[PDB]
């Protein structure tokens, strides 16, 4: 009877598979030995029966208070990315990072296929006996366009399957517009076969131990173990659509960045489109889809994580937005300081790691809504929770998975498969001290340096604690798919092609100490960027780059602000600055760093010997 799974298949049929996709299939049925097999069709009432299913086993809790929203509450030890489990598998080490000067490389995690072949026997082996393999048809980027690039995503986790039909297109369509075409394989597994050896926290599967989060490029493989928290359990997202993208967008000549990307409209009804790459969690999701403060303007999102980006023939960087939902930061998220998300995730919206009031909604840190007297709070740790109890309701990083085409202002073109032109491009992060609210780069190539420079406090998004200030360029430390020298050139090179209209580049900060308010308001630093591209006389020369002149931004509403302060730039802090930035891309890019990137260093070094 061969390896035919066909006796175990309880949904969809091998018969009606790709010829590739069943070989990918079955050879992992072969492996992992799963009792069934799901081909996901990405039906309504396939979500509906799958949500039930989990309700059923106890995995997530429906949200009575709301319209088809659920709650799932994870094990504590699998609650964000792990870097340090992240890894690319390349021939030559130099292919994925660059050799440091000392100790090991911030700029991403090789490991050999030698290594990485005994791991993977060490793990993956009857992984999923007793459970379900669901195979997720998976479009990243629309149906039908020729920019998507499709992906077939194996998992044992019900939880994965209904977060990855929010975060992409998922379904039979997809296998319908594959055919035999090429796409990305992506195993996942939360790597508890049953019977369980290891006792259950919180009724979710994970495998902290042996946790693995593996890119092979070359093979285009993503295959990842141990954990169920969407970073590491959505492989279309950060494996696919940032890691493995970046490579190929290097290889054709596009770019797959770490960006939200927007379109700002003015009173008059001129719009244009911005890109932003902050770090996780420093301010993406409340750009994206913020609520400007300034009256006439009008922010739309087209996405607010992953955007890519290529020339068209008349020189524009045209921007997509791959995904198809937002898994964003929950703490913080209220009507003050984001109303846009909060008409979004009130329906078909799952959450995770929040707290839970007794009338089935749901509740986090900076909420910014007094409950009702008698209204009862359960942790995400499923305690009853009080503000006595030193810890929070809702754990840092916890999340919502919400629709994108649910938001209110989201883009009438952010399925377009042409994109959207960009004409800026922001660079920023959580700097307490010395960095100014808003500046613009003097050139392509110091915008680059801008973004290389990059350096932002640490987050719950990933295992660093402290609020340590991390080198993270590009807001793409832990998502380079490739040498980020090479990557630097890569940036570099798009400025020589020719007719090219190159974005404008900015750097902001939002959190210096804050002495700005943010969100809406920082509609007013959007504004400045939109005129700066109309090429409008609003910037003073700085070392750094330009600044907004006196009286060039509309702070009408808010006297109060000190200017000196947040535009001050201290030649101790910046002479400090770049002799840190030296020995960072001396260190870690070494002998990959371009030229370039070293004269901007020379020359901002130069510029603040002047002061
Ligand atoms: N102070 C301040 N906080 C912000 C701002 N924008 C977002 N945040 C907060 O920082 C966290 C991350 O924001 P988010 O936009 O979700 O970051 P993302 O993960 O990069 O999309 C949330 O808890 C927000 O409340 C801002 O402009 N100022
Ligand atoms: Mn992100
Ligand atoms: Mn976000
Ligand atoms: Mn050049
Ligand atoms: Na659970």
């Amino acid at each position: 009877n061969g390896l035919d799974f066909s006796a175990k298949v309880i949904q969809g049929s091998l018969d009606s598979l790709p010829q590739e996709v069943r070989k990918f299939v079955e050879g992992n049925a072969q492996l992992c030995q799963p009792e069934y097999i799901h081909i996901c069709d990405g039906s309504e009432e396939e979500y509906g029966r799958l949500l039930a299913h989990m309700q059923e086993e106890g995995v997530i809790r429906k949200l009575k208070k709301y319209d088809n929203c659920w709650l799932a509450l994870t094990d504590p030890r699998d609650v964000a990315r792990i870097e340090s489990k992240t890894v690319i598998i390349t021939q030559e080490q130099r292919d994925t990072v660059p050799i440091p000067k000392s100790g090991q490389s911030q700029l991403g995690r090789w490991m050999s296929e030698e290594d990485f072949e005994k791991a993977f026997n060490a793990r993956f082996p009857g992984c999923m006996k007793g459970r379900t393999m669901y195979v997720i048809p998976f479009s990243m980027g629309p149906l039908g366009s020729p920019l998507a690039k499709i992906g077939i995503e194996l998992t044992d986790s019900p939880y994965v399957v209904a977060s990855m039909r929010i975060m992409t297109r998922m379904g039979t369509s997809v296998l319908e517009a594959l055919g035999d075409g090429e796409f990305i394989k992506c195993l996942h597994s939360v790597g508890c076969p049953l019977p369980l050896k290891k006792p259950l926290v919180n009724n979710w599967a994970c495998n902290p131990e042996l946790t693995l989060i593996a890119h092979l490029p070359d093979r285009r493989e993503i295959i990842s173990f141990g954990s169920g928290y969407g970073g590491n359990s959505l492989l279309g997202k950060k494996c696919f659509a940032l890691r493995i993208a970046s490579r190929l967008a290097k290889e054709e000549g596009w770019l797959a960045e770490h960006m939200l990307i927007l379109g700002i409209t003015n009173p008059e009804g001129k719009k244009k489109y911005l890109a932003a790459a902050f770090p996780s969690a420093c301010g993406k999701t409340n750009l994206a889809m913020m609520n400007p403060t300034l009256p006439g303007w009008k922010v739309e999102c087209v996405g607010d994580d992953i955007a890519w980006m290529k020339f068209d023939a008349q020189g524009n960087l045209r921007a997509i937005n791959p995904e198809n939902g937002f898994f964003g930061v929950a703490p913080g998220t209220s009507v003050k300081t984001n109303p846009n998300a909060i008409k979004t995730i009130q329906k078909n919206t799952i959450f995770t790691n929040v707290a839970e009031t007794s009338d089935g909604g749901v509740y986090w840190e900076g909420i910014d809504e007094p409950l009702a007297p008698g209204v009862t709070i359960t942790s995400w740790k499923n305690k009853e929770w009080r503000p006595q109890d030193e810890e929070p309701c809702a754990h840092p990083n916890s999340r919502f998975c919400t629709p994108a085409s649910q938001c209110p202002i989201i883009d009438p073109a952010w399925e377009s498969p042409e994109g959207v032109p960009i004409e800026g491009i922001i660079f920023g992060g959580r700097r307490p001290a010395g960095v100014p609210l808003v500046y613009e780069a003097l050139s392509w190539q110091h915008g680059v340096f801008v973004g290389a420079a990059m350096r932002s406090e640490a987050t719950a998004a990933a295992e660093h604690k402290g609020k340590v200030i991390m080198r993270d360029p590009f807001a793409m430390r832990p998502f380079f798919g490739y040498n980020f020298g090479k990557y630097l050139a890569h940036w570099l090179s798009m400025a020589h092609r020719p007719a090219a209209k190159l974005p404008k580049i900015f750097h902001v900060n939002w959190f210096r100490k804050f002495l700005w308010p943010g969100f809406g308001e920082n509609s007013r630093v959007l504004e400045w960027m939109f005129g700066r591209i109309e090429g409008e006389d609003s910037a003073k020369l700085t070392p750094i780059g330009y600044v907004p002149k006196e009286d060039a931004l509309n702070l009408k509403g808010l006297g109060d602000v000190n200017v000196e302060e947040l535009f001050g730039i201290s030649k101790e802090f910046w002479e400090k600055e770049v002799e840190e930035i030296d020995k960072y891309l001396e260190d870690q890019v070494n002998a990959d760093l371009p030229y370039e990137i070293e004269r901007e260093l020379r020359a901002l070094k130069q510029r603040i010997s002047q002061m």
